[PDB]
């Protein structure tokens, strides 16, 4: 399974969302983006099931990789990578959570005059 | 398993820890601060497993609850209960999020 | 004007929202809490205008604060306080920050 | 004044700066991470006073955008432009908010 490096922040979450709350989009293929590159998004199925399908790439015809997620389980889905999920029963919900790496600036000794 | 209902709010998300960067307290028998009815934690575990503990009350000898949460899983603990949390490996990192009804997030009068 | 300490951490926004969009008990009088108490929330609004009635308690008949918010201004609202906000058009839209002390 | 749409959604929160705390590159002029089409950043101050500069490229001797926002206000800045903040005062603190449009954090594929 893929995991979110332990360093890695929390940015956003989603409402809990089913077939007919989601935005409709979720279920053709798409990317996750953010403002920066490299999100990692965790999707959550609370109750049902919940499939990931991913592309090699924009046109592919079939997906590359099939993930069935159940209730109380989660999936990482890889970063920059073309997708859509699919719910499997009309009382499946679930909600998402996005993750970015994080900044580390480097420091003087000194306040800046 | 408990499910938190559909119209519940996130509220907040704890940032991924482990045996040495979670609040020490977090493995002691504690109340969650805060919890009410309407009030959900949910542990997901992104490597190795936690394990849940739950007691009836805070002075009970023995849990009435066990739950053991491996990586790519998520148990959501019940409100107002006496607890704590176990890391079963020193390399064990996990997060927990938050989610609350909205009557209570915002109650009328 | 009251503002939120430097230290506070943000938890959670709210989505822009307009008369109809807005959870309706929001225009009605109530408490913002939270998880923890403390917490305060912050009003922007980002187009047309929202007002702030505060109330002294739970049943005060009138208001004991009122602060109108424009386009291009945020309000933090004192917290455990009684309130309800009115949007003052149609055109109205804002949406809610909240910050919480410090972990 | 620029209006972030309403039906645009809130990615990210910055925790609260200063003159000191702020990563050092905000104070120079650059071009946001990631900024495109469709991501609004939204600075408000809490106290103080912050000001931006905006430039019509990365040299422009002049800058041709000025906005000072005062504690209590806020402004949206372009996408995609050249600008640096400078905070008014040492006691000045403030955060910034970023929207971004659903088409743009959900990239529809197309054929
Ligand atoms: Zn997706
Ligand atoms: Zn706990
Ligand atoms: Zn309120
Ligand atoms: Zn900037």
């Amino acid at each position: 399974m893929l995991q979110i490096p332990q360093n890695y922040i929390h940015t956003r979450s989603t409402p809990f969302w089913n077939k007919q709350t989601a935005p409709a989009g979720i279920f053709e293929r798409h990317l996750d983006k953010g403002t920066r590159p490299g999100v990692y998004p965790r999707l959550s199925v609370m109750h049902g099931a919940v499939k990931y399908l991913g592309y090699a790439d924009e046109h592919s015809a079939e997906p590359d990789q099939v993930i069935l997620i159940e209730a109380g389980q989660f999936a990482v889905f890889p970063p920059e990578k073309w997708h859509n999920i699919e719910a499997m029963t009309d009382d499946t919900y679930f909600n998402i959570d996005f993750f970015v790496a994080p900044e580390v600036l480097m420091e003087g000794a000194q306040q800046r005059k």
